[PDB]
């Protein structure tokens, strides 16, 4: 069994596929975690989302790696046996686009924050092969994020990153912060390397605010939350500025 450094441990109700971990958190909507080795400090969990959308999957954020996506991509196979139509990937870092290739290879539609796509090359990733626009009040260009189905996307604010982006799934209670949002137990903020601390707090409390009925709360390094994991990342944030 792998026990983390930094994420959420197995609990009743995950699957172990290969080197991944797969939770059921509604009847079309599953969380993918991959876990980085770092030597001599452990695994780095990290989690994106699977979503069923009629006769075709959606997909939120790469693994770390290629390998751990392509395994990704063949758990979808065993497990719901239909097509990806697209990845949306939320910030240019390797826990969110380190995969980009296996999509590619697989043929899957990529997209991601334009800025994303941008820093991409500058961040050791590639590109999504598509690029998401946002309007001044964070909600995605439809025009953009063609045929979509339930992904709602919403560019926050810079935060953990400049351009870090969140998506609410429609039909359900279920939102996804990436890792802009930290659990409510959390004691960090996780790598502020890269982010905007004077605007991280209002973006935060943006994410919450235009996804305001959503109850599960879905992040990067922790398990499915309530609300309080927006609440606390944004009482957090407030102490940076
Ligand atoms: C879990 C992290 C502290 S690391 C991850 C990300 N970092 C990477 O993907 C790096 N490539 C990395 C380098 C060394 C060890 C682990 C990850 C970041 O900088 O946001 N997201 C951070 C976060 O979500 O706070
Ligand atoms: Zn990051
Ligand atoms: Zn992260």
């Amino acid at each position: 069994e792998i026990r983390p450094t930094i994420g959420q441990q197995m609990e009743t109700g995950d699957q172990r596929f290969g080197d991944l971990v797969f939770r059921q958190l509604a009847p079309n909507v599953w969380q993918h975690t991959s876990y980085l080795d770092m030597p001599g400090f452990g695994a780095v969990a990290s989690n994106g989302l699977i979503v069923r959308d009629g006769g075709r999957v959606l997909v939120v954020d790469t693994a770390w790696t290629d390998d751990q996506t392509a395994q990704i991509l063949n758990w979808i196979k065993q497990e719901i046996n239909l097509p990806v139509a697209l990845a949306v990937v939320t910030h240019a870092h390797q826990d969110k686009m380190g995969g980009m290739d296996a999509l590619h290879a697989a043929g899957i539609a990529t997209y991601a924050n334009a800025l994303s796509n941008q820093l991409a090359p500058q961040e050791g990733m590639v590109a999504a092969q598509h690029s998401l626009t946002f309007a001044a009040n964070g909600w995605v260009e439809p025009a953009t994020a063609p045929n979509f189905g339930p992904l709602k996307v919403f560019y926050p604010g810079p935060g953990h990153t400049s351009d870090n982006i969140t998506v609410g799934i429609d039909g359900t209670d279920i939102a996804f912060g990436g890792c802009l949002i930290k659990d409510s137990k959390a004691k960090s903020l996780g790598n502020l390397g890269d982010a905007d601390t004077e605007h991280y707090a209002a973006s935060a409390r943006a994410f919450g605010a235009a996804f305001p009925k959503a109850s599960m709360i879905v992040m990067s390094h922790s398990a499915p939350d309530s609300r309080a994991a927006i609440t606390h990342t944004a009482r957090m944030a407030d102490k940076l500025r």
